């Protein structure tokens, strides 16, 4: 790596520049596979542009668009063209990550199932692995290039690998060919932006000077509370970064410091504790003390993993974790952004975007005692000459939930001066922190110091207007130098409020002090208006940016300081437009709230919220006060109880009639798979056949040497699997399952048989994904789904012969569904005939009445082990065109119950995997979209009984939450195909 390629994206120790600008790259983590409704793009890019964010990072999946070897497939709700069309209608940029490894907690770290299939290391430069990956990189980076901001796009920097950081005893690590090969695949195919990488730690690999292999910008990632969410109020000693500014110093001066991926959440596994304590551990006062914590190291590309998390729908995600995504993410899993931790990232957004002069000062190391008496606390400067300083102020102890009093003194351009001026005490209270500045330019104003926090500002047709924030009873100074110009006539007026102090110096600096609360002040100085609020006023200020011209208008006027209107009140802003005389404002309301608009544009003289005018109160600051129309309904949803359910058999193989032939042979004598050499006569690995995906079926033949016989049975499902064995018709044992088991050895008795008679075993082995591949060297994405050894033996010791058959999804890597794609369907008999489809044939299922004996309702389940499917009609009729409403399928989970596992279905689309006994997920959203809101959908339910006394739902019921009164735009439904009978099928 030798610098820039292009002139339009380039980069310095300071920052990135973009179209010549420097900017604060503030970006947000989104995953276009976990949100399969293409027209739902532009509401998550509004919420993530409205935090103040200019940059979204996104993976791509491997394993969804290359099934079949050699068959790239990304179209339908595959395609990205309706991802990258939204990022620039929201004027919102992106950093584009496809792998080929992205390890994201998704099925094989992104590989597909066939690598299993290939002799060599994984992520080493062995040929038939490298091979293996050209076809994927040719077409996936020809469409990213299509994208990129030098062709009129939104695409701005590329990652090739994921976190390649270190390897397992006796591998080459780092390996400069293999590096390199993987550059040159994305040079290639046309990626010309600048290349960046995310290292674990500071190691230094693949930096600049580095040689073979190396990148143009180095990056790294930080986790610093881990993955463990069973303590939520708990901070670790030592558990706060204090060295990233020496190391970043050490490994990489010349480009800017990078955290590509940095802690917004954590991940959850099956038994785990529920994203709801992972947005307790990590929340509002994680955010204020860890980010401004990287903001003292002077951090200027910045993304938060994950900002929304969506779902691992159609089997798409690991066995370390379930169905939902939602991370205890700021935008959760459902779209809403009701979490506290949400307008707190709002507020860090919408302060960097305006504040240039950060990106040039130079942070230095952290001090205590320095710039305050106090040692109770620690300060870090950032300091320049003379466009400004900040100042990080925490507790000594970085996790105290005590509350400190101190006065700081800090260099200013009138000399150092010890704060507040006029008397009194500043107040850190606890888990929080807080950046005081310097010098700090508002326009044509300067503001000699502030304690308080800044939110925005911005120069208007009639005055500047500058809007300052503090916790509540903290008492807070400011000074400004000469406001007033040439006029020794001129005084300060108070506008609103009663608590405010205003002294003026002789030289005509204006010092001011208040004390946050609900009552907002407001000082007129000249044509300088401050607003003086507390932090939960400022939590509902928005900053809409004004549009420009073309196709790139949503990216308005310039990056930093932009074009704008002020708007005090609403659940979310999303845009505002002029036409003609009139302010146009799209905006989303969960509670009634007047609005107020700050910074009206000269001529404009009529408001429409929504499409519809109204009338509004002039202030004698000339600001408007709106009321409108805020009704928020009581919505009624059908009861599932309710719905006229139909029944079918989903494992027809243990009936005496049952034929087989159609099934593929397990006759591989031999197998590729380097990791788990074979212990069998021939291969049982759910890969070495094409299947991937969900439950698996074996079926294995032998002959009667002795009436009784004992079977050893080893099997291997993922973490958190179960399976089940027959003989003929008769049930003979479940493993049950638990999260720390990943594979099973049981024995079992069969007795009563006839000497001489042949007898089938069938065995169902679920998996819950293949594994991830995160250490290189240890080929560990290649554990097997399966049966990994067996053996039967007659009572007096001789071995007897077993031959066999399997099963997973229809056609394996020749997949029935197009649309829905490769990882949708796993093996049970009601997925391979495609009965979880919308109108499926009810003449094959039955109807019978609920609580009797013939009951086709999963409310009363089944007597015995075994499984079946449930379909239903639910019809929808809700007010969607007005009104944004969440809608989720809760099972009901009562402790004293028989153990079973449940798959959802919603119109063919699989959104959840149900574990009675290991948990913790109960309740299970799906998206507006995926459902109609206004016309038929099919719902579905397969049950799996594990042990002899069978099982049955509890209960189960459909949800809402709150309506929000919306202004989005028109979210279409998912077209997917209905039931049609499939040839050959089985
Ligand atoms: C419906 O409602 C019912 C209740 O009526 C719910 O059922 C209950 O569900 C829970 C949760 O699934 C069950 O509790 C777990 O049981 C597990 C199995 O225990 C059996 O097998 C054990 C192993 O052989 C055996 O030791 C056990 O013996 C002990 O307990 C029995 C009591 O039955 C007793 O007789 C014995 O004397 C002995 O004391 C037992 O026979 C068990 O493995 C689980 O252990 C974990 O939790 C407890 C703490 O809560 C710990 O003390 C353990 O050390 C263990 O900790 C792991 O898991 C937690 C939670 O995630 C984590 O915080 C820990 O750090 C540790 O993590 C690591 O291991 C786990 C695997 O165990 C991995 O997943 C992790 O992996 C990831 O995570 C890391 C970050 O954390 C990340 O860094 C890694 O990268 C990543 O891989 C870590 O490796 C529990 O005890 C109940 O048994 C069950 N109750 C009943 C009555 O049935 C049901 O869930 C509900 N359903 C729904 C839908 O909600
Ligand atoms: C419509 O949409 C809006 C958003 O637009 C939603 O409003 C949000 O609703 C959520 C859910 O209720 C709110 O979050 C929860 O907030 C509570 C209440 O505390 C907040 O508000 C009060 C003012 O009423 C503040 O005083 C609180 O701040 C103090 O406490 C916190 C510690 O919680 C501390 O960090 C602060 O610095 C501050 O401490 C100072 O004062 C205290 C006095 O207590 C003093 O002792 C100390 O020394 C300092 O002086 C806070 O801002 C809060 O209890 C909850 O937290 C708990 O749970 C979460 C997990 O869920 C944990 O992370 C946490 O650790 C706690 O255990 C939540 O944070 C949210 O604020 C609110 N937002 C807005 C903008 O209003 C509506 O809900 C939506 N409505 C519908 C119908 O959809
Ligand atoms: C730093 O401050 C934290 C939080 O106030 C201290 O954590 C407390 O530690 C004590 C004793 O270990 C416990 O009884 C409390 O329950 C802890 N509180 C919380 C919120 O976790 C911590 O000990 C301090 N650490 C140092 C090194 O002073
Ligand atoms: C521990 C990190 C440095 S690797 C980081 O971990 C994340 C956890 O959610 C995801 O798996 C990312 O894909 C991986 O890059
Ligand atoms: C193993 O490797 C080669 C790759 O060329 C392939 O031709 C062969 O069919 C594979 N064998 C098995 C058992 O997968
Ligand atoms: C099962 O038994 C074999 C010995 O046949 C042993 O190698 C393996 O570790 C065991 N697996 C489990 C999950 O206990």
């Amino acid at each position: 790596a030798k610098g820039p390629l292009q002139n339009i994206v380039t980069w310095d120790e300071h920052s990135l520049f973009v179209h010549g600008e420097r900017v604060v790259i503030f970006s947000g983590e989104v995953h276009p596979f976990r949100l399969p409704v293409p027209s739902l793009y532009l509401d998550v890019f509004h919420k993530i542009k409205a935090l103040g964010f200019n940059t979204v990072s996104f993976y791509v999946d491997w394993a969804l668009l290359e099934g079949k070897p050699g068959r790239f497939r990304a179209d339908g709700i595959f395609s990205l063209e309706p991802f990258f069309e939204a990022a620039t209608k929201a004027g919102i940029y992106l950093l584009a990550r496809p792998g080929p490894y992205i390890n994201a907690e998704v099925s094989g770290g992104g590989f597909p199932g066939w690598l299993q299939r290939v002799k060599g290391k994984l992520r080493t430069d062995a040929p038939d692995y490298l091979h293996a990956t050209d076809n994927y990189v040719a077409h996936i980076a020809s469409i990213i290039a299509k994208a990129q901001i030098t062709n009129g796009g939104p695409v701005i920097l590329y990652q090739p690998e994921n976190e390649y950081s270190g390897a397992a005893e006796g591998v080459l690590f780092p390996n400069k060919p293999y590096m390199q090969y993987v550059i040159d695949q994305a040079r290639n195919a046309g990626i010309i932006v600048p290349l960046i990488n995310n290292d674990a730690f500071p190691g230094g690999t693949g930096a600049p000077g580095t040689g073979l292999g190396s990148v143009d910008i180095y990056g790294h990632d930080g986790y610093p509370l881990g993955f463990d969410c069973a303590h939520p109020s708990a901070w670790p000693d030592n558990g706060l970064p204090t060295t990233w500014r020496q190391d970043h110093l050490n490994i990489s001066p010349s480009t800017p410091f990078s955290l590509v991926e940095f802690q917004g959440g954590a991940f959850d596994p099956f038994g785990g504790w529920g994203f709801e304590q992972c947005s307790a551990l990590v929340n509002h006062e994680f955010e204020r003390v860890f980010y401004k914590n990287n903001m003292a190291a002077g951090v200027t590309i910045f993304n938060i993993y994950m900002t929304f998390g969506g779902t691992n729908w159609g089997n798409l995600g690991h066995p370390g974790g379930y169905t939902s995504y939602d991370y205890g993410a700021s935008i959760r899993e459902d779209r809403r952004i009701d979490r506290e931790k949400y307008s707190e990232l709002k507020l860090q957004g919408q302060f960097l975007k305006v504040s240039p002069g950060y990106i040039t000062a130079t942070p230095e190391n952290a001090t205590q005692g320095v710039y305050s008496d106090s040692q109770n606390i620690v300060i870090t400067p950032l300091l320049a000459k003379e466009s400004g300083d900040f100042f990080v102020v925490r507790h000594a102890n970085y996790s105290s939930t005590d509350t400190a009093s101190y006065t700081v003194k800090l260099p200013t351009s009138a000399g150092d001066l010890t704060i507040p001026q006029l008397g009194g005490s500043l107040t850190l209270t606890g888990r929080d922190s807080k950046i005081h500045v310097t010098d700090y330019p508002v326009g044509k104003f300067t503001l000699l110091y502030s304690t308080a926090e800044i939110f925005t500002w911005n120069e208007f047709a009639e005055k500047t207007v500058l809007v300052l924030y503090g916790g509540a009873q903290e008492l807070h100074e400011f000074a400004v130098k000469n406001p007033f110009g040439s006029s020794k006539t001129a005084k300060a007026k108070k506008i609103e409020g009663s608590n405010v102090t205003i002294h003026t110096t002789s030289n005509l600096t204006v010092v001011l002090q208040w004390t946050a609360s609900s009552a907002r002040q407001v000082v007129q100085l000249g044509s300088l208006v401050i607003y003086m609020v507390d932090r939960n006023s400022a939590y509902n200020y928005w900053v809409p940016t004004l549009p420009g011209s073309g196709k790139q208008s949503a990216y308005g006027s310039s990056l930093m300081n932009p074009d704008s209107v002020i708007i005090n009140g609403g659940y979310l802003i999303r845009s505002v437009a002029i036409k003609g005389n009139a302010l146009s404002v799209q905006a989303d309301f969960n509670v009634t709230t007047p609005l107020e608009i700050i910074g009206i544009p000269k001529g404009i003289s009529k408001l429409a919220v929504n499409g519809k005018e109204l009338g509004y109160s002039v202030s004698e600051l000339g600001d408007w006060i709106a009321h409108p129309a805020i009704e928020i309904p009581h919505v009624q949803v059908p009861e599932l109880t309710k719905l006229k359910w139909y029944k079918v058999d989903s494992l027809p193989e243990i009936r005496s009639n049952y034929d087989d032939s159609r099934w593929p042979l397990a006759n591989l004598r031999t197998s590729n798979n380097t990791y788990a050499p074979l212990k069998t006569p021939v291969s049982l690995y759910g890969s070495d056949y094409g299947f991937h995906a969900g439950t698996l079926l074996f079926r294995g033949r032998f002959t009667a040497r002795t009436a009784r016989q004992q079977l050893f049975l080893s099997t291997q499902g993922g973490s958190a699997f179960a399976s089940s064995v027959w003989l003929n018709d008769r049930f003979i044992g479940s493993f049950t399952g638990f999260d720390a088991a990943s594979a099973a050895n049981s024995s079992y008795t069969l007795d009563r048989l006839v000497r001489g008679r042949r007898y089938i075993l069938t065995v169902v082995v679920d998996s819950t994904g293949l594994d991830e591949n995160w250490t290189t060297g240890d080929d560990s994405m290649k554990a097997p789904r399966g049966i990994l050894d067996y053996a039967l033996t007659s009572s007096s010791g001789a071995n007897v012969s077993i031959s066999w058959k399997l099963t997973g999804n229809l056609g394996g890597e020749d997949y029935r569904d197009v649309f829905r794609g490769p990882l949708n369907e796993g093996g049970l008999f009601f997925e391979r005939q495609g009965f979880h489809l919308p109108s499926p044939p009810l003449s094959d299922f039955t109807h019978g009445p609920s609580s009797s004996s013939s009951s086709s309702s999963p409310l009363d389940g089944i007597a015995h082990a075994g499984i079946a499917f449930y379909a239903a009609k639910l019809p929808l009729h809700l007010p969607a065109q007005e009104y944004d409403i969440p809608l989720s399928f809760v099972f009901d989970n009562a402790t004293a119950a028989a153990p079973y596992r449940a798959l959802l279905y919603v119109n063919g689309f699989q959104y959840g995997k149900y574990v009675s006994n290991i948990g913790p997920q109960t309740e299970f959203p799906v998206p507006e979209g995926i459902l109609d809101y206004n016309g038929d959908n099919w719902i579905g339910v397969a049950l799996w009984a594990l042990e002899s006394r069978g099982a049955k739902v509890p209960g189960l019921a459909l949800k809402s939450k709150s309506p929000i009164l919306t202004g989005r735009e028109r979210v279409e439904v998912v077209k997917g195909p209905h039931f049609k009978k499939r040839h050959g099928a089985y």
